[PDB]
């Protein structure tokens, strides 16, 4: 929502390759993804929130209503069911596929946007600043 | 053999966490191993070559005759069958366990010692200089 709207550029990443390993992403896609460093663009229109990621490798885009489950195809090409809710001022996303699940939390920290992704006890943290 | 004897200290590493992932090493051991940066000490006595790795985490040591298969327990605790031969001036090691195999090549490059480890198309390169 409002505090999230804008274009954000990646400043740092911790354990992202390890998170992708746990999600089962293959070596080549982990390599392209780790080189890509995508921007994040968030915008809101009525009750629909859009989150777009743009890079040379892949652009992704999801538009959703908070609290309504929807189909998402991830950058690493998983087809998942996602639900995003607003809790404690953070956007909390749960993605479920093949009996597995991962949580992606997007939260404000100071003037930054922090994305935390958790897959079975492995946590990755990516920090973004406004472009 | 002679060009290999001495104590060597790690200068750089490329793709080692990715190699350990392919060998099936778990997150915590990959983390301790990636932090450890072990020295390598090689010595020869008669027809027995000893290669020792020393770190805060684990010290490992193998003594072997070139061309004779032997039992090795790796730093990540796999129990493997190893054979090391001298080919083209490089020590070439093959480790086999549970129907899998990986090759570790130790070769001189200039004044450096280069260790290349290959597991199903993922290659890691570590470069050492004399201590």
């Amino acid at each position: 929502c409002d505090a999230f709207v804008g274009t954000w550029k990646l400043v740092s990443s911790e354990n992202f390759d390890d998170y992708m390993k746990e999600v089962g992403v293959g070596f080549a896609t982990r390599k392209v993804a780790g080189m890509a460093k995508p921007n994040m663009i968030i915008s809101v229109n009525g009750d629909l929130v859009t989150i777009r990621s743009e890079s040379t490798f892949k652009n992704t885009e999801i538009s959703f209503k908070l609290g309504v489950e929807f189909d998402e195809i991830t950058a690493d090409d998983r087809k998942v069911k996602s639900i995003i809710t607003l809790d404690g001022g953070a956007l909390v996303q749960v993605q479920k596929w093949d009996g597995k699940s991962t949580t992606i939390k997007r939260k404000r920290d100071g003037d930054k946007l922090v994305v935390e992704c958790v897959m079975k006890g492995v946590t990755s943290t990516r920090v973004y600043e406004r472009a």
